[PDB]
């Protein structure tokens, strides 16, 4: 299936500036020249024109920093992605912080009877303004996509909820706050925490995430933030966690969906070129992205 | 059974410079020393005398550089090799680059019904000056070695081939190409990629290898390259390629070979002092030569 | 009835290089000039493609040599025999070592109740793998029609046998090997050595041999073996044997057969242009065609 790639230049779902800049980091990483090796129809669509955020001060909520540029941000995404579906076309969204999957799931779930979800991330981003720690919306997608949350990203689409808690499976987990432990175990959402990676290891996590979500979906979404990895192997990231997931443990992951056939749309996010080490976290994205498609050792 | 050290200072199979000093660089970072606590009778016959390659332009060889020189410094090898296997003693080759394995196999081969080959590497190695893209010898030693390519590489010792594609089994590979991979799917060679070895696990992967040489070959010959080990692990290597093995899974192996009594011949290739940080890859590799001929924790 | 021309480039049926240029050497020789004067609708379908052996080193059975090739070769050329019969032409061959006949009779046989064969050689070509002493194809192809051989030419054209031992006679045999004495012996088959043509003479042979196929056949298939006549006659041949049949003893058994008009489709093979003397062989080969296609002195 051809693939659209969709930039999101956002850095309003969090603090840390220049996350905004991963779009082209990416693409400077080479992620067209990658994929059309693969002999992909790859398609560019440029960038999703995001809005200057309104100061704090006269805005509303600071429990949801800059709620209406990132709800206004992820409207017109969800639109692009929505068009790139209905075109026959894999959506490729390139971020960005974590708060673009409202847009991205928003545009796709409507296409599904039941749209499952693998969260490849340090973090559930499962917070609401009232178990937010911080105000930032970056922390809030999953739960805004599973229903829960301010209205202004719960609704993007014009539909609710995106998806089930029973169609998400979260990977490489290593911090959450408590009314998130709380929101996933009262939800019932499937989790590999890097304690399961540690003791079942990558690949029987892997084949039982497989196994789950294609037993119960009809489509299934890649959601992965870079900071996923350990700042190690991906230092560029807005809010890093040590402790976290290998090179080879994504490749293995990358390759074992590409070998299962249930990616039907996918988006990497957090990729912060300010404060990375010669892109190199850009690169990883890349890389994974290859074999996400399809690349192959042998 | 006795050791003798056979230093091959070659860099004619590829570029870059240094990697001629690979056998001082081991030396120095001791392997005497190391296998003398073994309580091993170790020999060193010194070097390998190796000539200047004369001009690509005035001597015919670009998708074979180097090839006169290439192909007598192996000539050379094989009767060092040769004597040694006849004097009823291990072959220990230090190299250089991986092009030596030609001259290793060619003095070693005629002593076994069926020897085996394990080919510890990022790269196959199997390439032909019809699939080569860079014209490197050194990526052609394995396919030489089964009978294919120039009659100057494939010829050295006077008969050819000198091992069997059923009796191969390549580990660690990561870095391909088209030809290669071709070659490797018809001649039906066994391999373990870095994503077997992910989805595996290096126990796994070495039991099988073990099994399946063991059940069908009279020798078996550890052609070990130091880049089949992570740029981290082992950075003094001209050709490296990211996600690669570590530094333990690298002494699991050689334990595991040592403990399974079916190595009969080695060489460790590829390292360049040049392109090292301190000698650590010699170190490594001299680590490594402690482990395979018996070294243990407990 | 019309004729059409179908070159096959093979010289995998034996070691001699060369045999391959035979039906360009007999297009040269003038062979479609000469068939046009008798007024026929003369074709040239051009050549079946011939693909190169693989590894001697790597094939299977050392007794049947290029076996793969050569066994693909003839499945092209049973196919494009096979359509010409089927358009109501007449099949002329030119080789091309023996072992294009296997092609040649699987195109051919299918089409007639009882294919009687006229098989003028040196040799019997009745070997196979078990009695061969040369490995060489090209001196198994009336076994294999027969249906005596490796599957991989007995089943070429996906039936078997082709023809029946008593449907066949062998002309002007001097050089048989034991198993291939044994197999005619038992076999059955009718055969001339160079005894009986000395003994009898050309003529009684001729007419014999006409008689006894007429008698029990719906077709005759003329495998002509250049080698059949002497090396002073015919000197571009591979494998030659002296006291051979002379030029005139194969103009008078051409021009016999053309009378008893029991001919149904031919091949003239082992013409090798360079073990010739200025293409004197192809030049027999293609005068013995025109007597074949009636040609005559009065
Ligand atoms: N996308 C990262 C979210 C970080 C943190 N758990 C928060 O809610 O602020
Ligand atoms: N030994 C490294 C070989 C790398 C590459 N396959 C080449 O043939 O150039
Ligand atoms: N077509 C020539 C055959 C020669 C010999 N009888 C052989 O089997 O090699
Ligand atoms: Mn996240
Ligand atoms: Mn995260
Ligand atoms: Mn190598
Ligand atoms: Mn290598
Ligand atoms: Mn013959
Ligand atoms: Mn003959």
């Amino acid at each position: 299936k051809p693939i659209s790639i969709i930039g999101v230049p956002m850095d309003l779902g969090q603090t840390r500036r220049g996350v905004d800049m991963g779009p082209s980091a990416m693409r400077y990483a080479g992620v067209i020249e990658r994929l059309e090796r693969l002999h992909y129809d790859i398609e560019d669509l440029g960038d999703i024109p995001i809005g200057k955020a309104e100061r704090l001060h006269e805005q509303g909520d600071s429990r949801l920093r800059n709620l209406k540029a990132v709800a206004e941000a992820n409207e017109k995404l969800a639109a692009a992605v929505d068009q790139v579906v209905q075109r026959g076309r894999f959506p490729l969204v390139l971020g960005g912080d974590h708060s673009i999957a409202i847009g991205t799931l928003a545009g796709v779930a409507k296409h599904y009877e039941r749209l499952g979800v693998i969260w490849y991330d340090a973090h559930g981003d499962v917070n609401t303004a009232e178990t937010s720690p911080s105000g930032n919306i970056h922390g809030m997608p999953l739960a805004a996509s599973l229903g829960f949350g301010h209205p202004a990203l719960t609704q993007i689409g014009g539909y609710s909820p995106k998806i089930k808690p029973e169609h998400v499976v979260l990977i490489g987990v290593r911090s959450l706050d408590e009314g998130e432990k709380k929101f996933i175990r009262e939800k019932g959402i499937k989790i590999y925490t890097m304690h399961e990676v540690d003791r079942l290891g990558m690949t029987r996590v892997m084949e039982e995430t497989i196994a789950y979500l294609k037993e119960r979906t009809d489509g299934v979404h890649l959601s992965l933030d870079l900071d996923g990895l350990d700042p190690s192997d991906a230092p560029g990231v807005g809010t890093p966690v040590i402790g976290g997931l290998t090179y080879r443990e994504s490749h293995l992951a990358m390759e074992m969906l590409a070998e299962a056939q249930i990616i039907t749309s996918a988006e990497f996010v957090e990729v912060n070129p300010i404060l990375d080490e010669r892109n190199k976290t850009a690169s990883v994205a890349v890389a994974l992205m290859g074999s996400l498609f399809g690349e192959k050792l042998m």
